[PDB]
């Protein structure tokens, strides 16, 4: 067993040096280390809160919920910087853990950094991060039952940035370093690639709902595909990045960050994202997606039970300025963490049925055209342009019972690129429409994207796309090969793909 283990973050820490493409021009500090107060690290104890903290949609808060949240951020902003509870200290936590603050010295690897992103540590780390953040905010205003808002971008009216975050600096929830084009009641683009789409609001809303369905159902088919790939001590730069992390979560980061800043600060980069209050509220909904993913009660939607994940741990300051070590295993049950999320109390999530519409055969031509197979192709391949290839399937016309027991999964492995820049490419499968056919940004042929916030230690990544639905949706369940189109969107000039294949992945019970 070799679980990732944060060191004494007050003894072992160094300025952030990873994932920041323009350090010279950086708007925020790279000195992201937490203050040293001489505290001894204590083990986590489950909270004894009387009530469950009920996190609320940021666009539908009561006057008290908004005022308390505003009042708490104000108090946090007033704290001396060196206070571990301060506005700046809380932002630096993200920078320390995401941009090279710590090493794996406690595991016996002092020359390897810890990265909690692009791995199965993604969800539980941010869960713990927010747990303490919330409890700190509550303490500052003496509200024992204080709860964060969440950015419900899975709800149409929750998709624009809530107006509680807007205005000027007289509003504590305001951040000047945001994309000026995206703060004027504009609808978030959950599959943003750095350029505004020119599409009707109704269509952006519909595709956003399809993005949530894609991240949580179409591609989030099991723990590996949803949480991200296995990451243990000794592992130096990926593992595979999860569906939410490389999907809606990354899109929102780049959508909010100010593209006129050198690293698209604040939200556009891990090192600066925490200086925007909306960052935590975005991640509050990401945290909620883990809960929703379980609540779907679909096969494969189970929590990780690998000891190497369960026993991984981080260290945070709490509201008492004590150092607390927390483990992944202790954050899986929200009841025990004494918070949850106000839900709609309706039959269904608004995105629950946003599976792309079935492609009509009348809209398709016979074949995907003249295209070579993976075996006829020389890898690696460069994505300086669109790349198409036929991938051998492990089987054709699988039964519902077989599809119920294993996901057919497209693997794009050995994705090599400079990660000093934001990267995105899109993936389409069995695209073969007749000329003239109406298309949208969320057609059934669209498998999703690979999107990566900068995290240069070149870097090597892996993406996993679910095909059980898509092959049905494109009428290609009987075809021996599946035709894969990779479409570069940004940062792919130097990017290389080393392996492409399709596998049957048994659904874990
Ligand atoms: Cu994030
Ligand atoms: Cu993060
Ligand atoms: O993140
Ligand atoms: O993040
Ligand atoms: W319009």
């Amino acid at each position: 067993l070799a679980p990732i283990t944060a060191p004494d973050i007050t003894s072992i820490c160094k300025d952030a040096s990873s994932g920041i493409g323009n350090q010279e021009g950086a708007i925020r500090t790279r000195k992201c280390c937490p203050p040293s107060l001489g505290k001894k690290i204590k083990d986590f104890q489950f909270p004894n809160d009387k009530k469950v903290r009920m996190r609320w949609p940021a666009h539908k808060g009561t006057k008290k919920q908004v005022d308390d949240y505003r009042r708490a951020i104000a108090a946090m902003r007033a704290l001396p910087d060196d206070d571990p509870r301060s506005f700046v200290s809380q932002a630096k936590i993200h920078c320390a853990y995401c941009n090279g603050g710590y090493t794996q010295v406690d595991s016996g690897f002092p020359d390897i950094d810890i990265q909690i992103h692009n791995s199965w540590l993604f969800f539980p780390f941010h869960r713990w991060y927010l747990y303490f953040y919330e409890r700190i905010l509550g303490s500052l205003i003496d509200e024992p039952n204080f709860a964060l808002p969440y950015w419900k971008w899975d709800e149409p009216k929750g998709m624009p940035i809530s107006n509680i975050f807007l205005g000027d600096a007289s509003n504590p929830l305001y951040d000047q370093y945001r994309d000026a084009n995206h703060i004027e009641d504009r609808i978030v683009d959950l599959d943003y690639d750095g350029k505004d789409k020119d599409i009707p609001d109704q269509q952006q809303v519909a595709c956003n709902l399809s993005t949530v369905y894609r991240d949580l159902v179409r591609n989030g088919v099991d723990p590996t595909s949803f949480f991200g790939g296995k990451y243990v001590a000794g592992d130096s730069p990926d593992p595979s990045v999860g569906s939410v992390e490389a999907g809606s979560h990354t899109a929102v980061h780049r959508w909010v960050g100010d593209p006129t800043q050198p690293n698209n600060e604040d939200m556009g980069n891990f090192y600066s994202a925490g200086y925007d209050p909306v960052f935590y509220i975005h991640h509050a909904n990401v945290d909620r997606m883990w809960k929703l993913w379980k609540e779907l009660r679909l096969p494969g939607h189970v929590d990780i039970t690998d000891p190497d994940w369960l026993n991984a741990s981080y260290v945070f300051y709490d509201e008492n300025k004590d150092l607390v070590r927390v483990y992944n295993k202790d954050c899986v049950n929200l009841d025990k963490l004494k918070y949850n999320f106000i839900e709609n109390s309706k039959e269904v999530f608004p995105w629950r049925n946003s599976r792309p519409p079935q492609r009509r055969k009348s809209a398709q031509v016979a074949t995907t055209g003249d295209v070579k197979t993976v075996e006829q192709t020389k890898f690696p391949v460069r994505l300086n342009q669109i790349f198409k290839v036929r991938v051998k399937r492990p089987a054709v016309n699988r039964t519902e019972e077989e599809k119920d027991q294993a996901n057919e999964v497209l693997l794009i492995k050995k994705i090599k690129y400079d990660s000093g820049k934001f990267v995105k490419f899109d993936v389409f499968v069995n695209d073969k429409l007749k000329d003239g056919v109406f298309t949208t940004p969320c057609d059934p042929e669209y498998a999703g994207g690979f999107a990566q916030i900068p995290h240069n230690d070149v870097m090597t990544s892996t993406a996993r796309f679910g095909l059980n639905e898509l092959l049905e949706d494109t009428n290609t369940e009987g075809e021996e090969y599946a035709t894969v189109t990779l479409v570069p969107r940004t940062g792919c000039e130097d990017l290389t793909v080393g392996e492409i294949k399709i596998e049957l992945v048994p659904i874990p019970k």
